[PDB]
């Protein structure tokens, strides 16, 4: 094995060659020199974090003022209209006419004029009614609703006309009947119950400490167990994240069905765990209600755990019996703080008297489930039963509640919904009320798209590493870069998108209560692509949103504290000029409302240049965005004309490129244009951000086993961010790039580590353990894969000796047959350039010396061949591994710190609760 000095000399020579070639061919010096030479065409302006967060908070509060005023208006007029309703029965003569969606033209037929802000056909003349497929059409229980909701369309018209930015307006009733205003055909045996939706549920009840008990007696084993499992699973589905639920089973003794021994939050992971636990249940023993309910009661009074002190409930899943257990209820529940809802599931002939008495005495309700199908309807009922204190609150239940981000029904994007319920309370001066008013007519809601929220968020004046994020008092994120749809509400915690520490949890527990401040901390950050980790200083500025429960914050790496502007060409952005200017891509952003994104990019180029070409004033068009993009295109053209033209063809350099802020890309030769595979949006490509954060050269490895050839003829991507100093103040405008022919690198790698023999291994890796160069001539075919997938022993020993530190993220968005993805990414932790040791699997030992490449992220390892002694502990894989995330059995006993809503309505003295 060669000496350490020889390996150091080889590393120095290789790193000098690579660095020099990348620097000379990419042309960082010329670009930065141009940027520092003009100082005229651009303006550097401060990006005030606290000011921006305040402006965004007030703006979003105003948009919520819009969408709450609309809702109070619609609800008030709904109450007024139904209050003075005849309840016409004989609708034979009075044929009511309405526009039913999802219908067919086989014997209203609107022209269906398509407008912006909606992807599909809309008609503002009429409103569209959605009814569940299972429920029946025109009858004595739907036609009345279809009549008295015919006056809601006027309010819809008025609301839209007074505010043209409204997205959607819906009203949900006790029998479905979603009447949504911008009448659009439905999806295209579709299942959608309006009452079975988070926005319906969150408005129709209060945050509840639900408990579940299941009758698991051996005598009722069979189909009843399956019905119980499916019913309780659908119950858990009904539970939102504002409620705490736990399931226990009792058979002469009560025990937890799962690893949880207390009330846990009803989030997706816990809900799945409870569902799986109940699905694993089996029936054995004799029933004893007393000890079951007792246990449920100290679980209710279990104040040692996290709870929303609000709306305590028991939900018993029984069949029938002759045991009322008066004394058990009397001992624990004398003031009657706990509701008890009991079920009679299955078809049997047991006595149901005590079962009904339990609900009757404890202010709960009793339900029967004779067969599959009635579970969906029966589940909605207890929520409306819980609304009795809420309906009797009067001028206190009038408070809109904003849902979390969830996918819209007609495929519009990420949206949240407002909620308000409608009552029949009327005539306060006489009070013929205190009646049927107990029940609600349903809930009505408006929608705001996350595109609308992000229109209030100007991200393009920041760096790609900066962004916005807002968090609700539960703890999840309302808006985040990593918040991406999968196709169910999307749920990302603040410490589930970013990387966890003590400072981030401290600030997520310091602004979730609704405080403000600033804090700069030194941590490690994550790249756009799930392959690399990085490190940098980020400052977080946060302020509460006074109008709502939300809390927004802003992030700034300490080089995007300032930004760039432009004070106050055509030939550059011409496809026919690509022969000399290179195959340009333009970033499909909202440059102008007149044009649209194309993704095509070629067409987008035609549209962009035809709009820019023709007076060029553009009276209804953006100003700063187009100005910056023009200036940046000028810069890219200047670079290509001055430097890249001089050396038309380099043996080792397959291509060159420069991506910038503004969205202009330049690949010098024509043939390399079709080799370009990445996103034209410069805020979306990973390497842009990675290079800005790393102060060294960044070698992006190509993908391995990717569809279509992209390794041999594409080359190796190298980058280095451009940093400028105007008046001693930092900014990171652009990054440059090169494609390195693999053949040239191979031929120059044979100068030391000669090939065609199996004696020693010479491989060059980067951050993340991706193979870039190898001598074996069979590893060089497979360039671009994770190095642990070919030599896992070496990577594991490298991890143990602490040259590669990894921490795993858990991303909950995946395509699987809502799996959790284990996101492993590696990086250098110990800033030690030299590393040596012996890799021994037993008697056989291999001497290795690993020396890092200076001013890059590459590592060269000089280890013996695998033929000397076989050793493979396990094939270590770095990819999106499908596996269970962190165990919730341990994270519920020390969960994330929550703040609950102070607004609750329960234990009302005026409450009737006759049933
Ligand atoms: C609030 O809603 C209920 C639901 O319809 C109304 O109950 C109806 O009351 C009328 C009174 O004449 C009866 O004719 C109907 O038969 C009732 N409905 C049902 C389903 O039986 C109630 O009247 C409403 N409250 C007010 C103040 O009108
Ligand atoms: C909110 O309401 C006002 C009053 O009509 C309206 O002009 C405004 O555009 C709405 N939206 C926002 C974001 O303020
Ligand atoms: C609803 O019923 C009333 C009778 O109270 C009738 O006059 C009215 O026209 C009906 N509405 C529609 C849309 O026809
Ligand atoms: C990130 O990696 C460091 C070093 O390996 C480790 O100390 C830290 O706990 C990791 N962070 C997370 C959130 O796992
Ligand atoms: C864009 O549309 C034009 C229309 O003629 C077509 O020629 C071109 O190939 C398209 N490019 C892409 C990438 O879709």
């Amino acid at each position: 094995f060669p000496s350490a000095v020889t390996i150091k000399s080889w590393v120095d020579k290789m790193q000098e060659d690579l660095v020099t070639l990348a620097k000379t061919a990419s042309g960082v010096n010329q670009l930065v020199d141009i940027y520092e030479k003009y100082q005229d065409l651009y303006t550097v302006e401060p990006n005030n974090a606290r000011q921006l967060v305040e402006i965004a908070a007030r703006d979003i509060e105003k948009l919520l003022s819009n969408r709450s005023k609309a809702l109070v208006r619609l609800a008030l007029e709904a109450e007024k209209v139904q209050a003075a309703h005849q309840w016409r029965e004989d609708f034979a003569s009075n044929e009511v006419v309405y526009y039913n969606a999802k219908d067919d033209l086989d014997p209203i037929k609107p022209v269906f004029i398509e407008d912006a802000n909606f992807g599909r056909q809309i008609s503002y003349q009429h409103a569209a009614v959605h009814i569940p497929t299972d429920i029946y059409e025109g009858s004595t229980i739907v036609l009345n609703e279809l009549n008295w909701t015919s006056a809601l369309d006027e309010v819809f018209k008025k609301n839209r006309e007074e505010d043209p930015s409204l997205l959607w307006q819906v009203f949900g009733s006790a029998t479905g009947l979603a009447r949504y205003y911008p009448a659009s055909p439905w999806v295209d045996i579709d299942l959608y119950d309006v009452r079975r939706r988070p926005w319906y549920i969150q408005g129709a009840a209060s945050p509840k400490d639900m408990l579940i008990l299941v009758d698991v007696s051996g005598s009722v084993s069979g189909l009843t167990l399956k019905l119980i499992r499916t019913s309780v699973s659908e119950m858990l589905e009904t539970l939102s994240d504002d409620d705490f639920v736990n399931v226990a089973s009792f058979n002469s003794n009560a025990q937890d069905v799962s690893c949880f021994q207390h009330l846990v939050q009803a989030n997706v992971r816990n809900k799945k765990v409870l569902k799986d636990a109940v699905n694993n249940i089996t029936a054995k023993g004799i029933t004893d209600y007393k000890k079951g309910f007792s246990f449920a009661f100290e679980q209710l009074l279990n104040y040692n755990v996290s709870r929303a002190n609000c709306n305590k409930i028991i939900m018993l899943f029984t069949d029938g019996g002759e045991e009322r257990a008066q004394e058990i209820f009397n001992k624990y529940n004398k003031d009657k703080k706990v509701r008890v809802f009991t079920f009679s599931v299955g078809q049997h002939n047991y006595d149901r008297g005590p079962i009904q008495w339990m609900a009757c005495e404890n202010k709960g309700y009793y339900y029967e489930i004779p067969s599959i199908g009635a579970i969906r309807i029966n589940t909605q009922e207890y929520l409306d039963v819980l609304g009795r204190p809420m309906v009797l609150a009067g001028d206190k239940a009038k408070q809109v509640q904003w849902t979390n981000v969830y996918l819209d029904a007609l495929e519009l994007g990420l949206v949240i919904t407002g909620t308000l319920p409608v009552f029949n309370i009327t005539g306060q001066f006489e009070n013929k009320t205190n009646l049927k008013n107990q029940l609600i007519l349903g809930v009505m809601g408006v929608d705001v798209s996350l595109e609308d929220i992000k229109r209030l968020t100007p991200r393009f004046t920041l760096c790609p590493n900066g962004y916005y994020f807002a968090i609700d008092p539960n703890g999840y994120v309302l808006l985040h870069p990593n918040l991406q749809p999968k196709n169910e509400p999307v749920t990302l915690d603040f410490l589930d998108a970013e990387l966890e520490n003590d400072i981030k949890v401290e600030i997520r527990n310091k602004m979730i209560d609704g405080e403000s401040g600033e804090k700069t901390f030194r941590t490690l950050v994550k790249s756009q692509d799930e392959r690399y980790i990085d490190k940098g200083n980020r400052t977080y500025t946060w302020t509460p949103v006074n109008g709502t429960d939300y809390s927004l914050a802003l992030v700034l790496p300490t080089y995007s504290f300032y930004y760039i502007k432009a004070k106050l060409d055509s030939e550059t952005l011409k496809p026919d000029n690509f022969e000399e200017s290179g195959y340009t891509f333009i970033a499909p952003r909202d440059y102008c409302n007149d044009l649209k994104i194309s993704d095509n990019n070629t067409e987008f180029l035609l549209n962009f240049n035809e709009f820019i070409d023709r007076t060029p004033n553009n009276p209804s068009c953006n100003a700063d965005l187009i100005n910056r993009v023009l200036l940046d295109a000028g810069f890219t053209n200047e670079l290509v004309q001055n430097y890249w033209s001089k050396q038309k063809n380099i043996k080792g350099v397959k291509a060159r490129f420069v991506v910038t802020d503004g969205g202009i890309t330049r690949v010098y030769p024509k043939e390399a244009g079709e080799n370009w595979q990445e996103n034209p949006e410069t805020y979306e490509d990973s390497f842009y951000k990675r290079s800005l954060d790393n102060d060294n050269y960044v070698f992006t490895a190509p993908y391995f086993n990717k569809s279509g050839p992209g390794a041999y003829e594409s080359g190796i991507m190298v980058s280095k961010a451009v940093e400028i100093y105007i008046q001693g103040k930092l900014l990171k405008p652009a990054v440059v790039g090169i494609k390195i022919d693999v053949n040239s690198w191979i031929e120059n790698f044979t100068k030391d580590c000669k090939r065609n023999s199996d004696v020693m291994d010479c491989v060059i890796l980067d951050d993340g353990g991706f193979l870039l160069m190898a001598n074996h001539d069979d590893y060089t075919n497979q360039i671009g894969r994770f190095f642990g997938e070919i030599d896992p022993s070496l990577m594991r020993h490298l991890v143990n000796i602490s040259v590669y530190a990894f921490n795993k993220s858990y991303d909950y968005q995946s395509v699987c047959e809502s799996c959790i993805t284990e996101q492993t990414q590696y990086f250098f932790d110990n800033d030690s350039k030299s590393f040596s040791g012996v890799l021994d699997c037993g008697n056989c030992s291999r001497i290795f010396h690993g020396e890092k490449l200076m001013n890059t992220n590459l590592i060269f390892i000089m280890v013996e061949s695998k033929g000397t002694c076989p050793c493979d502990t396990r094939l270590l894989i770095q990819a999106e591994q499908t596996s269970d995330g962190p165990n919730p059995c341990d994270m519920v006993k020390q969960p994330r710190y929550r703040k609950g809503p102070d607004v609750c309505f329960d234990n009302n003295v005026l409450e009737d609760y006759t049933d």
